[PDB]
């Protein structure tokens, strides 16, 4: 078991990791007047305010610059706002960007920004899509090439894969690179919850919450690693590396149909893909855009994790105290309740906007535990492929997620409002389950 749960450990920190290594530094055109010593200087701070108009927040536009240095707004006695639009350059000669969290980021390398925003999103769509083309393709590839041989190949798969996109010279290769690691982290995903919940089963939502446990000390993991080298290509070798030492265990140290839905429980189903589709959205809509729910990064994840692990040591109580139904609509709603108010709470409040932050993402957390022991009750052995409709759904679900992202043009509330929305819907239909 210990073993199974290092390697879901290294796989939270191989699927999460995209929170420190597409992080999104303050950046802001390349100017002839602050990037280059022959013309730079005055105070540094008027310096950017003539060359760069000022933008959203009250900062620095992240993209725009002046045709030339505006010295008609330094002085005090003219106002602000003055200069016409038509004088700006979206960053005709490049990017600069702030080494002083992080040295090096892949939205620093191929230049991730305003005119191609979308990229961040789309890429972590890409690997979703990845993550659900592997757990559809692993099915019969352990069926019948075997369960231990699947899970070899995933390992040498994933890490080659993380050496590879260690070094992605280009955006495209480095996609393709993450969409097949996502490939192999979603195989040997199902392989270890198979050959758990086959092997180590009465103890079985014992086994599933360590597990789950496991994933969420992943999370402390990926922090403690991420605090350490804030370097995306060392983050990635030194993530994707144990994978090629654990391949060692390979044949043990060298041998020392959802066509029924409609008929069946046509209730139960469609609640239970709504509630795992729920989770899927809400979780890896909001566990890929920390830095948006909290002043720190590092702090945050940490937070997450040591509240997690209590959290989920409570919902387990609660769901061997008393019933699945009333416990998950409690979780669903709280967490609904607390992604509102974090939606809600004005942004200065940042340690309120963290804990309501932390709170959710422990809720969700629970509710993930929840709906889980919950497949496996909803339907008899006969119906139970439910428990694996309902994780594909949850799949689909974390896919469209961080497209909603691509919503924060139109407000930056209204992608944790649809995050806070969400589970308040999955919790009212979870209370009508029998
Ligand atoms: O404990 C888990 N956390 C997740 O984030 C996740 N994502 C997934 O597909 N299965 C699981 N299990």
């Amino acid at each position: 078991t210990m073993a199974l749960m290092v390697s879901i450990m290294w796989l939270c920190t191989q699927s999460m990791l995209e929170n420190f290594s597409a992080a999104v530094p303050s950046h802001r055109c390349w100017a002839p007047l602050l990037d280059n010593s022959t013309a730079q200087a005055l105070s540094p701070e008027a310096l950017l305010a003539i060359s760069i108009p000022p933008g959203p927040n009250q900062r620095p536009h992240q993209c725009r610059r002046f045709r030339q240095p505006q010295w008609q707004l330094l002085d005090p006695n003219a106002t602000a706002t003055s200069w016409s639009e038509a004088d700006t350059e979206p960053c005709v000669d490049g990017w600069v960007y702030d080494r002083s969290i992080f040295t090096s980021t892949i939205v620093a390398k191929w230049n991730l920004v305003c005119d191609s925003h979308a990229l961040k999103p789309m890429a972590q769509s890409i690997y979703l899509a990845g993550i659900l083309v592997g757990a559809a393709a692993c099915g019969p590839a352990s069926d019948r090439f075997g369960r231990r041989l699947v899970l070899t190949w995933s390992y040498l798969q994933m890490a080659v894969m993380g050496t590879a996109a260690a070094f992605a010279p280009a955006f495209p290769v480095y996609c393709l690179f993450r969409f097949l690691l996502a490939f192999a982290v979603a195989g040997v995903m199902m392989n270890t919850g198979t050959l758990l919940m086959e092997w180590t089963a009465r103890a079985r939502p014992l086994v599933m919450t360590l597990n789950s446990l496991g994933f969420s000390f992943g999370h402390g993991l990926t922090a403690a690693v991420a605090y350490g080298v804030r370097d995306w290509t060392l983050l990635q070798l030194v993530v994707s590396v144990p994978f090629f030492l654990c391949f060692l265990y390979s044949w043990w140290l060298a041998e020392s149909g959802t066509l029924l839905r409609m008929p069946g429980l046509r209730f139960r189903t469609c609640i239970s893909t709504l509630c795992w589709f729920a989770f899927g959205f809400t979780f890896f809509g909001l566990a890929l855009d920390l830095q948006a729910l909290g002043s720190n990064i590092f702090l945050l994840q940490m937070f997450i994790g040591v509240v997690d692990i209590p959290a989920k040591m409570g919902a387990l109580l609660l769901l061997s105290h008393l019933g699945r139904r009333p416990t998950l609509a409690a979780s669903l709603l709280l967490a609904g309740l607390c992604i509102l108010a974090n939606t809600l709470v004005p942004h200065e409040m940042g340690a309120l906007r963290s804990a309501l932050a932390v709170l959710g993402l422990g809720g969700v957390g629970a509710a993930f535990t929840c709906i889980t022991i919950y497949s496996s009750e909803l339907f008899p052995t006969v119906l139970r492929t439910a428990v694996g409709l309902g994780q594909m759904a949850a799949r689909g679900g974390a896919i469209l997620g961080p497209l909603v992202r691509l919503l924060g043009v139109h407000g930056p509330w209204l992608p944790l409002l649809v995050y806070g929305t969400v589970p308040v819907l999955s919790g009212l239909a979870a209370l009508l389950l029998p």
